[PDB]
């Protein structure tokens, strides 16, 4: 299996709210649940659906931004990385 990561508490709370029922993940799983979270809460822009609006949301605190594009993979990996236990 791919490497296992441990989300810090704030990220863990987000992943669980999206439906995760464990505390240890592969990066693929973290990405999956983040997508599910964004979709369920409809944080994406209705007309430009690759844009995520995350002000007034834990995701914004986690990523340190008010908006981002799902196309920004390197940035998203970095934002996730600062929310994993080293
Ligand atoms: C929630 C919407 O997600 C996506 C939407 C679209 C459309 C433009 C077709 C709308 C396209 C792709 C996506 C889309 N890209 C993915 C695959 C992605 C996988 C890896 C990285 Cl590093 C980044 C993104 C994923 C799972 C995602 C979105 C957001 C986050 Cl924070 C995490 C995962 N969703």
């Amino acid at each position: 299996m791919e490497k296992l990561v441990q989300p810090t508490p704030l990220l863990l709370s987000l992943l669980k709210s999206a439906g995760a029922q464990k505390e240890t993940f592969t990066m693929k799983e973290v990405l999956y649940h983040l997508g599910q979270y964004i979709m369920a809460k409809q944080l994406y822009d209705e007309k430009q659906q690759h844009i995520v609006h995350c002000s007034n949301d834990p995701l914004g605190e986690l990523f340190g931004v008010q908006e981002f594009s799902v196309k920004e993979h390197r940035r998203i990996y970095a934002m996730i990385s600062r929310n994993l236990v080293s």
